[PDB]
């Protein structure tokens, strides 16, 4: 039969960058990205994957793709 039942198939995994400009949203789903401004949220550096209550008192998380790309300097071993 329809072995589908209707799903979207999606290719994103995880955006790694670090804050660096300040964009607003009106998103509940999400949450806008500062300018290493001072605010109160967990914006990941090496990574664009923030979640906290920003300076807009909103909360939430986002690839921040509006920012630079951050790379791990540093490495791991096995």
């Amino acid at each position: 039969g329809a072995m589908g039942s209707g799903v979207i198939l999606r290719q994103e995994e995880a955006e790694y960058v670090r804050a660096l400009f300040d964009f607003n949203g009106n998103d509940e789903e999400d949450l806008p990205f500062k300018k290493g401004d001072i605010l109160r949220i967990r914006d990941k550096p090496e990574e664009q994957w923030w979640n906290a209550e920003d300076s807009e008192g909103k909360r939430g998380m986002i690839p921040v793709p509006y920012v630079e790309k951050y790379r791990p300097a540093s490495a791991s071993v096995s």
